[PDB]
């Protein structure tokens, strides 16, 4: 944390906090499978390879943040990551140092901040905004924020003291932008523009009602125009605070002229060294409060001459307390502490969420659903990248359940699907996740389907990526009707609702199951064989 001065301006960047108020554990994915053309790129590095790529020594605090390798042991060594208190303390420490050097600091939030946590659900996002205000966030962009609905977002923007930016959120009839595209900040004799981009796929990714009247479409012309306008106004350097997803950002760096640095959210990536694409540097925003990225820039009349990037681990056991934040969280959650923090069950093994294809947490959810609804044959779990990690011997609480399943639309649906639909769903998802054109990458993973097994060839043509599907030990029958369960998506829209079943929040089902069993012990049993790749698993004990 004790860095020497560098450059003219400092960006203190974090993204995809997902309302995570408290220190917790968050392991990186064991697999980030890519079609051959995208292999070895930032955003597709895991395990030992990511450590080698960045020259990070095994067993270090950065290694703990960066890879699943040695996870449990390193979690027991360095402690939990994140927490709004610790993140605040770190941001304040860095901002103070910068200002004492005569430098200039900006606090930039990449979005996916307001939602998906106990604190968020209990306050419809308000407490998270109040926290941003305590820290002093200068700008933010968005994605999951919209799951609170337009009206609530508008209310919260009234409360937010920073300036929300987005070049791409426009009225869906007239096309007039609804927010400022960028803000220019003076940096000594220089000027630095921060341009914002919100996720372009909000409409198809969440309930339609949440964004009625709005368009978020990626618009290269409008983005180029914003960049050009900022420079015409005198901006020497341009930074894009983005929620596009890092691969789409990389594609944009080869298409848009004049973007010097992109701060990439959405994909929850980590980039200890910036990724050079075209004439642009790219730095990812990580997630769940794991890290604060410090980017020091040396500017020149026409852009960024050089930069220093440092991933600062947010390790609560190694940072001072932000007393005002601690007090605020206590006041906000005191009335809900018994609910949020009482143990529901103990997990005997590592429960993780992130992976291209499979996770122990998602398997637990599949087992819970099947235990309560034995008629269900396949359980489709949403492959979101937000969540948390439960260590062996650790108690699972309601706060964890909200971290894993805290959608504002948490309903579990039971419906019938024909066999052909099951296969088609996986193939369609595979076509998106494994497209080789980063311009079309959406930044998501593959739905986890408990109750079935399949073979995946990421490099096969569309229509041939998913094969040898089996349900309950038998080959998939295309004309057979199977009872499916799903939450966090739209799959139920193409099925036949189970008569007599009333959809209810997935977290209620999970709490019922966990209270009943008392202890869980999910062993990693991946249900997918991947052609052309070694499918990796972390060590789940220790
Ligand atoms: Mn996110
Ligand atoms: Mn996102």
């Amino acid at each position: 944390y004790d860095l020497p001065p560098y450059g003219d301006a400092t960006l203190l960047y974090f993204s995809d906090l997902h309302g995570q108020a408290f220190p917790h554990y968050f392991m990186e994915p064991p697999n980030l499978i890519a079609p051959k053309p995208l292999m070895g790129r930032p955003g597709y590095l895991t395990g030992e390879a990511i450590l080698r790529y960045y020259g990070v020594e095994r067993g270090t605090p950065l290694a703990y943040l960066l890879s699943y390798v040695d996870f449990v042991e390193l979690a027991r060594t360095f402690g939990p990551i994140g927490g709004m208190g610790a993140l605040t303390a770190l941001i304040r420490d860095q901002k103070a140092r910068v200002e004492a050097e005569g430098g200039k600091a900006l606090v930039l939030d990449g979005g996916d901040t307001w939602t998906n946590s106990g604190l968020s659900l209990l306050t419809r996002g308000e407490a998270v905004v109040r926290w941003q205000n305590l820290v002093g966030v200068d700008h933010m962009v968005s994605h999951w924020e919209w799951t609170l609905g337009r009206e609530r977002v508008e209310e919260l923007l009234g409360l937010f003291r920073g300036e929300f930016l987005s070049y791409n959120i426009v009225d869906d009839l007239f096309g007039d932008p609804l927010f400022p595209a960028y803000r220019i900040h003076r940096v000594g004799p220089y000027a630095l523009a921060v341009v914002g981009a919100s996720y372009p796929y909000v409409k198809v990714s969440h309930p339609e009602s949440f964004t009625e009247g709005l368009s978020f479409a990626l618009d290269e012309r409008r983005l180029q125009e914003a960049v050009d306008k900022a420079r015409a106004e005198g901006a020497n350097a341009v930074v894009l605070l983005s929620h596009n997803g890092m691969q789409l950002d990389a594609a944009l760096a080869e298409r848009i002229r004049g973007i010097d640095l992109i701060l990439s959210g959405h994909t929850h990536d980590l980039t200890p060294r910036p990724w050079r694409v075209g004439k642009t540097w790219i730095v990812a925003g990580s997630a769940a409060g794991k890290a604060l990225m410090r980017v020091d820039l040396k500017l020149w009349k026409g852009g960024i001459a050089n930069l220093r990037v440092r991933v600062l681990p947010v390790l609560a056991e190694h940072l001072p307390k932000a007393e005002d934040v601690e007090a605020f969280l206590k006041a906000q959650l005191a009335p809900h502490q018994d609910h949020l923090f009482t143990p529901l069950a103990v997990s005997e093994t590592l429960l993780y969420k992130r992976d291209t294809l499979y996770s122990t947490w998602d398997q637990l959810v599949g087992e819970a659903v099947k235990a309560i609804y034995p008629e269900v044959e396949v359980v489709f779990s949403p492959a979101v990248r937000w969540g948390t990690t439960i260590l062996p011997g650790q108690a699972i609480t309601w706060d964890h359940l909200y971290a894993y399943t805290g959608f504002t639309y948490p309903e579990l649906y039971l419906f019938y699907l024909r066999g052909a639909q099951i296969k088609a769903v996986l193939e369609d998802i595979a076509s998106n996740v494994f497209t080789s054109d980063p311009f079309y990458q959406q930044g998501g993973d593959v739905s986890r389907v408990f109750g079935l097994r399949y073979v995946l060839d990421p490099d096969a043509p569309t229509g041939e990526r998913v094969r040898e599907v089996e349900v309950g030990g038998r080959p998939l029958d295309p004309n057979r009707r199977y009872l499916a369960a799903a939450y966090g998506g739209r799959l139920q829209r193409v099925g036949e609702a189970k008569p007599g079943y009333e959809p209810r929040p997935i977290y209620e089902v999970l709490a019922e199951y966990l209270r009943s069993v008392g202890r869980v012990r999910v062993r990693p049993e991946p249900n997918v064989k991947v052609i052309g790749r070694n499918y990796r698993l972390p060590e789940v004990t220790g």
